[PDB]
């Protein structure tokens, strides 16, 4: 459940400019922007011009290529020549023996739903303007023979408004929790055409208007089953106030047979879009429950995965430091610690400047957490103990942030029923979590607070 998906030494927001990491002898690494579709996104600065870019850094050893190199270079050349206000610009592609690099404009705005659910209220007109922009971008890209294939809220940035679609064109050439809701039966059945994008946008529209996905389930397998059948309904209370016009559009976007599914252009000119965007309060709270349940489940997964992964890596570092500790006093200096992390990834079988800088940064942040001796030596067991605590803290903070979103209008508590959804998405067995819920809910209220939720994740790593 947990250790498979995790098994990221750089943290979103961290400055790396002190490390003098340079990409392609041109772009200076400035700041880690986050984790993107197929690897890391780094704010970088052209050392000649000062122009800043977001560089997506994709690890070769972990990520695979579906097409030959000539196909990839031809699509990149096409991509470089396209411009649209709702499409994130790609400038360049390059590589070395460790990474693929994609240089794009600097991302503005947050993920679509995150930006919608930070606000107090959300209206039909907002949804229509959003979808109009998404459809404008898609229409343009299809007209230029570019298909996205992986369209979802995570790939749609909103600046509160201007929409930008990221990763438009990647998926053809390279091979989370929210994935399954958005993907078209076409691409599950391996039918290869542009209409899959209109299905994904129609799913997004359904969700914008109702706050609930049309093909839903407690886990991946159930969701993919509903998608497979392509059966959805407009029989939710939410849809009582939604016009026939909006419903008509969704119907045309979610046609199962792609040949009969409306095109992006015709969707763009649909009557609903014309009327709404020309010169009703939706359930933001449903959109929030949906989005925040996904985020908290992801954070719960990462908390367990990080805890378990760190235990394993600590045992291997302990063996490595034992060998290096020749006088047996348990003490090592900074360069010995660093060498030990490098040794570790040699046993894994990897040979990199960005990684070197990431290793020095982790080591230094652990050392900055300890009242260091002025001889330069550190007891490695203390180093590793502080290292464990630092990663639990970071994971706790991510859990905290996701919980804040989840509990915006709540009791400060999570129900058994919500716990079933979160752990359903995590693929954690009902008997494992119910057993742990017993230990943790001491007055049997059927509901627990944040710290109790966290203790439950700790115990699940021990079970």
């Amino acid at each position: 459940i947990s250790k498979k998906i995790v098994e990221s030494k750089l943290r979103p927001g961290m400055f790396i400019q002190n490390s003098n990491v340079v990409f392609n002898e041109q772009y200076k690494g400035i700041k880690i922007l986050g984790k993107g579709s197929f690897g890391e996104v780094i704010l970088s600065r052209d050392k000649h011009t000062g122009h800043e870019y977001a560089i997506k850094v994709i690890s070769k050893k972990h990520v695979k290529r579906k097409t030959d190199k000539e196909s990839l270079l031809r699509e990149v050349e096409l991509l470089k020549m396209l411009d649209h206000i709702n499409i994130m610009k790609l400038y360049e592609f390059f590589e070395d023996n460790n990474y693929y690099y994609l240089v794009s404009d600097v991302y503005t705005g947050g993920e679509l739903f995150d930006e919608i659910i930070s606000r107090k209220r959300f209206y039909e007109i907002d949804a229509a303007r959003i979808i109009k922009q998404i459809l404008s971008g898609i229409t343009y890209m299809h007209k230029n023979n570019v298909v996205h294939r992986d369209l979802k809220p995570e790939n749609i940035l909103l600046e509160t408004m201007i929409i930008k679609i990221i990763d438009f064109g990647l998926s053809t050439h390279f091979e989370k929790i929210g994935t399954a809701y958005y993907i078209a039966p076409d691409v599950l059945h391996g039918t290869y055409d542009e209409k899959c994008d209109i299905w994904s946008c129609g799913v997004i529209l359904y969700i914008l208007l109702s706050g609930c996905p049309p093909f839903n389930g407690s886990n991946e397998y159930d969701i993919l089953k509903k998608v497979e059948a392509g059966k959805y309904t407009f029989d939710l209370p939410q849809f009582k106030k939604i016009s026939d016009k909006a419903k008509d559009l969704i119907k045309k976007m979610l046609m199962y047979t792609s040949a009969v599914r409306i095109s992006a252009r015709d969707a763009l000119e649909h009557e609903w879009i014309k009327m709404m965007t020309s010169k009703l309060e939706l359930s933001i709270a449903n959109i929030r429950q949906f989005q925040s349940t996904q985020k908290l489940a992801q954070a719960a997964l990462l908390y367990m995965g990080s805890k378990l992964t760190t235990i394993d890596e600590t045992k291997e570092l302990t063996k490595i430091f034992k060998k290096m500790d020749k006088n047996g006093d348990g003490q090592l200096d900074r360069n010995e610690l660093i060498i030990g992390y490098k040794e570790l990834l040699k046993l894994k079988g990897e040979d990199s400047d960005l990684d070197n800088a990431a290793i020095e940064y982790e080591v230094d942040q652990i050392l900055n957490s300890i009242d260091l001796d002025q001889n330069g030596y550190i007891e490695y067991s203390e180093f590793l103990t502080v290292s464990i605590d630092r990663k639990l803290l970071l994971s706790t903070e991510r859990l905290e942030k996701a919980f804040k979103l989840f509990d915006k209008d709540g009791s400060g508590k999570i129900s058994a029923n919500e716990l079933a959804q979160l752990f359903g998405l995590s693929d954690v067995s009902s008997e494992c979590w119910k057993t742990v819920l017993k230990e943790v809910d001491q007055n049997n209220d059927g509901e627990i607070d944040f710290k109790e939720f966290r203790d439950m994740l700790v115990k699940l790593c021990n079970y």
